[PDB]
């Protein structure tokens, strides 16, 4: 097998995609001689539509664990070729039949420092007396766990999610929620000063700060999740996709990703390559982990369809 066209990788755009281009896409292109083209739009609904039409234009996707669970459940993915993906320094739990866990990321409460000098706690985010333009994630995933922790549900007691309660909690501040947005849209709103309080990926928050946004954040009520490399069923360059995944999950590219954006590696040999201070900005850091929870992809696997049908009518 050899690439005669570009290898198309679907991700989330903005600063995270810039980080993937710098750590993974351009280094892979240089190492292999493959032309690599990053695109946006990754998500369960789009992967489903594309795979079922038989018009697969994405060779690799980046999938968050609930989207990945739905994709696996619908048989939308090629099994990973582990004769090609060789990464024994990536723990076996991340090397799944249909995807390779390559990143651990937190989703955190962040606030504009000038609007909130004393910060914002998850309880304050869901307090109608606290005035501020709020932005929640675009889907029910992450949003529901945040609402529940904001309402005093202990991280250890999160799952099974009390969906009715979570929606009643969001109801308290719904009139102050300006949007249910994707990661790139949230970072843009922070930088432009069009939002005052958000729930977003740590890397997006810290990149907005790097760009001059006077915002702060905390690990209180944060939700950690795993991101996977997967290959849509019927991907025209499925074998080439395996070679990219193999390259990308090695210690050095994984370290280059965490160098540019505050998301964590799955490769155990990546952290010794990085500044020891990066550890403290990751979900696995014990002082951080105790203040939030880890997304339960088994619960989402079993409840996503029911939650989605409700969420759509809820935001509309
Ligand atoms: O793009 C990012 O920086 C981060 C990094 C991994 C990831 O899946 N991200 C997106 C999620 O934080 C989030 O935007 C999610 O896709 C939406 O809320 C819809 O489920
Ligand atoms: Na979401």
């Amino acid at each position: 097998s050899h690439m005669m066209a570009d290898l198309v990788i679907s991700s989330y755009g903005g600063s995270f995609q810039d980080a993937q281009t710098k750590a993974y896409f351009d280094p892979y292109a240089k190492a292999s001689g493959v032309k690599v083209t990053g695109t946006t739009g990754t998500g369960y609904a789009k992967v489903k539509a594309m795979v079922e039409s038989g018009n697969v234009t994405w060779d690799v996707i980046s999938a968050e664990s609930p989207a990945f669970a739905s994709e696996v459940k619908d048989g939308l993915l090629e099994p990973i070729d582990y004769s090609v993906v060789k990464a024994d320094n990536v723990p076996e739990n991340f090397r799944t039949k249909y995807g390779v866990g390559y990143m651990v990321f937190g989703t955190n409460l962040a606030w504009n420092k000038d609007k909130f000098p004393n910060g914002v706690t998850p309880a304050q985010f869901f307090d109608p007396n606290v005035k501020g333009r709020r932005v929640l994630p675009s889907d029910a995933t992450y949003s529901l766990e945040f609402a529940l922790m904001g309402d005093g549900v202990k991280p250890a007691d999160l799952y099974p999610l009390d969906v009715k309660r979570a929606l009643k909690v969001i109801d308290r501040v719904k009139d102050q929620v300006i949007g249910y947005k994707g990661a790139s849209d949230i970072q843009a709103l922070m930088q432009q000063g069009e939002a005052d309080i958000v729930y977003a990926g740590t890397g997006r928050i810290k990149n907005a700060i790097k760009a001059g946004a006077n915002w702060s954040y905390s690990w209180e009520g944060a939700l950690a999740d795993t991101e996977y490399w997967a290959v849509p069923k019927g991907a025209p360059h499925a074998a080439e996709a395996m070679k990219f995944i193999n390259f990308a999950v090695q210690a050095e590219p994984q370290a280059e990703l965490t160098r540019v954006i505050a998301y964590g590696p799955t490769n155990v040999d990546a952290l010794r390559l990085l500044d020891p201070a990066v550890a403290k900005d990751l979900p696995s850091y014990p002082a951080n982990a105790k203040l939030g929870a880890v997304l339960n992809s088994k619960w989402w696997n079993d409840n996503y369809d029911a939650v989605k049908a409700e969420w759509t009518t809820y935001i509309m």
